[PDB]
Formats: C-alpha cells, sequence, structure tokens
C-alpha cells in the first residue's frame, strides 16, 4: 500500500458495438477491451495526494490515440503536409464519439481526486484508487467544450498559471447549456446553431462572477479572438463527421449583462481543414445530402486572457483553442498514474 509517481504504457477499455460501423466503435473494437464489468474504487482513507493536470502523461497517452482513431477513420481526400500532396479516398463515414476509458497496467494504479471542487492543480483530500478511468468521449473542438462532464458544485476554473496570460484557461461549467445546430436539407455548406438566450447569459454571468474571484473584482470583459485562422476564430467541431465553423460573436460580443431569445449562430461547413493533429491541411469532400443535426451539451469553455492590462482596472477575455490536450485535460484533471 505504497506508491510513486511514475508512468508507464496503458491500454483502453470501451463498450464498442462490434457490428457498428461508426468509427470509434470500430476503433476500439481493434484497440481497447472490453470495459471493466466489475469495478470498484479503493478508497484510501486520509490520504492526501498532489495532482497536475498540466502535466500529465495520461493526456498524452489520450492524445495519441485520438490522433490514431482520427487518422484510420476520418480520413481526407487530399493531405497537404508541408509540402506534400497524398491523394486518397474519402468516403463518407458515420460518426459519433463514444466514452473510452484509460486503464493500468499490472503494478500501477490511478489515482482519483474526488474533492468536488478541486482545480486540478496541486493537492486533494479525498482520494480514491482506480484501476480505470471513467468513460470519456474523446469530442474535438476549439472555443467550446462539448458533451464533457459537468463541475459537481461551484463553476471551476482551471489554469496551470493564472497569472500567465499564455496559458489557457479551461472553465468548467456547472451547469449544461444546450445548443443545437443544424444545416438543413436541400447553399449546401450554410449552417447554424441555436443557443437559449437566457441561459447562455446566465452562465456566462456566473462564471464572470468566478472569474471575478480569481482576479480581483477587476473588471471581467469577454470578447471575440484577435487574429486566428479560422478555426480558433469560429467555434469548430464535427458533426456526423462534418467540420462545423460557427460564429460565437454573439456569446462573446453582445455582453448584454431586452435580449433574452434564442441565439442564432452562423455556420459553414467546411471541406478544407487546417488540422489539429499535427500542421497541415486536409480537404473533404462536400457534405451529406439531409439534415445534419447535432444538439450538444456545452460543458466547459477554453479562454485566454489578454496581456499587458496590468495597469487598467479591465481583463479581456476571449475563447481560445487549437490544443487539444486541453480538451482531454478537461475530463482527466483528476486522475493521475502512480506505480505500486
Ligand atoms: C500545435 N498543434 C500542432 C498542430 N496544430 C495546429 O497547427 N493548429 C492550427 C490550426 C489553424 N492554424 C487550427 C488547429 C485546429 O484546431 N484544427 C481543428 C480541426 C478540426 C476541428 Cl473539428 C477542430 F476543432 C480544430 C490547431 C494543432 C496543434
Ligand atoms: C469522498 O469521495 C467518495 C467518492 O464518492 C465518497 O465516499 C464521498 O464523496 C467522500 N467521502 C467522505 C468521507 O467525505
Ligand atoms: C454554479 O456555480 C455558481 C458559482 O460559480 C453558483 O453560484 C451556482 O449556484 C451554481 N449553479 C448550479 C446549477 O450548480
Ligand atoms: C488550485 O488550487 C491550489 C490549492 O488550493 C492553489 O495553490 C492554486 O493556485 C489553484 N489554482 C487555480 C488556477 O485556482
Ligand atoms: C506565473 O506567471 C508569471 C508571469 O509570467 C510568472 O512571473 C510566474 O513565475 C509564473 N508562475 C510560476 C510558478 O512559474
Ligand atoms: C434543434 O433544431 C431543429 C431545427 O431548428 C429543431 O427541429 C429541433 O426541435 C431542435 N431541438 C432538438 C432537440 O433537436
Ligand atoms: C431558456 O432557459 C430558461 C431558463 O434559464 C427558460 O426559462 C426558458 O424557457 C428557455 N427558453 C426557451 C426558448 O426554451
Ligand atoms: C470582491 O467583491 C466582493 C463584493 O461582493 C467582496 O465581498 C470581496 O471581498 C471582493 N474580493 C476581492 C478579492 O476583491
Ligand atoms: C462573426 O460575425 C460578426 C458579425 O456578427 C463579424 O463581425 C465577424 O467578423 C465574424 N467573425 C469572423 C471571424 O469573420
Ligand atoms: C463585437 O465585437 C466585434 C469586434 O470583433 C465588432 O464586430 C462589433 O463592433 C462588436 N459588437 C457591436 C454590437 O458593436
Ligand atoms: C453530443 O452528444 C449527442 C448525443 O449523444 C450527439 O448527438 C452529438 O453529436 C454530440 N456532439 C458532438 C459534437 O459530437
Ligand atoms: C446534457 O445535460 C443533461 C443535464 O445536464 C444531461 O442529463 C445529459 O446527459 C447531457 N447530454 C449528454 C449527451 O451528455
Ligand atoms: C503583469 O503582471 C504580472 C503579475 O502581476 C507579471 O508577472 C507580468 O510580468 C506583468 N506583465 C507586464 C507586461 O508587465
Amino acid at each position: 500500500p505504497v506508491w510513486k509517481d511514475a508512468d508507464t504504457t496503458l491500454f483502453c477499455a470501451s463498450d464498442a458495438k462490434a457490428y457498428e460501423t461508426e468509427v470509434h466503435n470500430v476503433w476500439a473494437t481493434h484497440a481497447c477491451v472490453p470495459t471493466d464489468p466489475n469495478p470498484q474504487e479503493i478508497h484510501l482513507e486520509n490520504v492526501t495526494e498532489n495532482f497536475n493536470m498540466w502535466k500529465n502523461n495520461m493526456v498524452e497517452q489520450m492524445h495519441e490515440d485520438i490522433i490514431s482513431l482520427w487518422d484510420q477513420s476520418l480520413q481526407p481526400c487530399v493531405k497537404l503536409t508541408g509540402g506534400s500532396v497524398i491523394k486518397q479516398a474519402c468516403p463518407k463515414i458515420s460518426f459519433d464519439p463514444i466514452p473510452i476509458h484509460y486503464c493500468t497496467p499490472a503494478g500501477y494504479v490511478i489515482l482519483k481526486c474526488n474533492d468536488k471542487n478541486f482545480n486540478g492543480t496541486g493537492p486533494c483530500k479525498n482520494v480514491s484508487s482506480v484501476q480505470c478511468t471513467h468513460g470519456i468521449k474523446p469530442v474535438v473542438s476549439t472555443q467550446l467544450l462539448l458533451n464533457g462532464s459537468l463541475a459537481e458544485e461551484e463553476i471551476i476554473i482551471r489554469s496551470e498559471n493564472l497569472t500567465n496570460n499564455a496559458k489557457t484557461i479551461i472553465v468548467h461549467l456547472n451547469k449544461s447549456v444546450e445548443i443545437n445546430c443544424t444545416r438543413p436539407s436541400n447553399d449546401i455548406r450554410k449552417a447554424y446553431c441555436e443557443i437559449n438566450g437566457t441561459k447562455w447569459n446566465k452562465v456566462l454571468k456566473q462564471v464572470t462572477e468566478k472569474l471575478k474571484e480569481h482576479f480581483n473584482n477587476k473588471t471581467i470583459i469577454f470578447q471575440p479572438p484577435s487574429g486566428g485562422d479560422l478555426e480558433i476564430t469560429m467555434h469548430t467541431f464535427n458533426c456526423r463527421g462534418e467540420f462545423f465553423y460557427c460564429n460565437t460573436t454573439q456569446l462573446f460580443n453582445n455582453t448584454c449583462i431586452g435580449c433574452n431569445g434564442t441565439i442564432t449562430l452562423p455556420c459553414k461547413i467546411k471541406q478544407i481543414i487546417n488540422m489539429w493533429q499535427g500542421t497541415g491541411q486536409a480537404m473533404y469532400a462536400p457534405p451529406i445530402d439531409g439534415k445534419i443535426n447535432c444538439v450538444s451539451n456545452i460543458t466547459g469553455i477554453l479562454l485566454t486572457r489578454d496581456g499587458g492590462a496590468n495597469n487598467t482596472s479591465n481583463e479581456t477575455f476571449r475563447p481560445g483553442g487549437g490544443d487539444m490536450r486541453d480538451n482531454w485535460r478537461s475530463e482527466l484533471y483528476k486522475y493521475k498514474v502512480v506505480q505500486i
């Protein structure tokens, strides 16, 4: 019953249905094992551990998989990679991320912080031990984190160094905000997302107050990104295979804290993407026919605070994204690998 921080090679578990053609099911059928049918965590009594979500290998462990997963599934007609043009087959596929678990091999375990207000760094008091993590959907997105877990109590602000403006801030919402995005049946690339103005605005209000506590009640200001390539300037995600690019100016720019209706963001489905796995562009074919719809829960926000504001009374925050390791860090933050 003693251990030390260490890294090893993990394996995955998921409930992939062997028959299903959906790319995540297929990727998990041949690369992951069946989920533990008999899990049991082991509370360690009055044991206090330290965690660090910004420096956790599990996150790089998951990243590598999703990159492998996307490489063998979601695959472009043409891939441009620093002066190369590999052409390929690019058939429309079935895409809907499932949860995947991360388990340790014999000789190690994962420590799971259960402080409902854990921020991801430092000390944790109620510490549990698990063999595998819970089911995590590997949802790829910028600006908004969708379909994830929620914070159990207060909205949590996660960062490696709040004081360093270069380090990303992950907001962990305690209440989700539904976001419905549709590309109507037959511009075929035109689409949009609908969001409750009231709900979203109340949540953003609350978020503002949280950041207030972390930044000496200094005026909090939200704005959209200042410069970017579209993947970052817009809220980007994949819905049923298609890459959606939505303009979130109406969430971070009306402030509005008579505005309380249904926010409607304009989006566009882009065949040509700047990849997240590695630098390069990938070009897909045009969209599939019929209404393409994905309703998702917004569960977190990726923010970047402005710099050089030290001499003012304001703090400016803009939605960020691009590095997916932060998206995985969004769910894995409470886990840590220790060798027995
Ligand atoms: C650093 N590391 C290595 C290479 N990367 C880049 O160069 N990126 C820059 C690029 C614009 N310049 C945006 C990229 C991005 O996020 N693409 C993206 C694609 C599809 C979806 Cl669905 C999505 F949500 C996002 C991030 C990845 C990060
Ligand atoms: C510690 O977390 C575990 C996980 O559910 C649970 O027993 C309870 O929330 C906490 N226990 C105590 C004694 O606080
Ligand atoms: C969410 O957390 C905030 C604190 O940031 C709190 O005021 C609010 O009541 C919480 N709401 C829910 C639904 O948990
Ligand atoms: C996280 O919590 C620890 C301990 O309470 C604290 O030292 C650290 O500053 C916190 N980080 C943030 C971003 O709140
Ligand atoms: C946090 O950022 C500030 C500003 O760059 C820096 O001076 C400080 O050393 C950072 N904290 C740590 C622990 O490095
Ligand atoms: C989502 O949007 C479409 C089109 O506006 C609508 O038909 C549907 O009822 C909305 N809600 C859900 C849960 O799909
Ligand atoms: C938006 O959510 C609020 C609760 O915050 C609710 O009163 C209202 O019915 C919702 N709006 C719509 C159009 O469903
Ligand atoms: C922020 O303002 C609130 C006012 O409700 C006050 O109670 C609190 O002490 C202030 N905190 C800081 C860090 O300025
Ligand atoms: C998003 O829409 C607003 C208008 O609502 C526009 O000013 C802005 O340029 C758009 N964003 C981008 C990156 O084009
Ligand atoms: C929103 O901010 C953007 C700056 O990127 C700009 O289009 C616009 O002036 C702002 N909104 C309003 C209502 O002025
Ligand atoms: C979120 O989950 C819903 C229900 O499982 C799904 O229909 C939707 O496609 C998911 N969103 C994304 C972006 O994958
Ligand atoms: C969206 O949120 C509701 C309530 O927070 C939850 O019951 C539901 O499972 C969430 N959807 C997904 C796809 O996780
Ligand atoms: C802004 O303030 C932080 C901490 O107060 C400091 O670490 C950082 O270097 C400052 N930035 C500039 C440009 O002075």
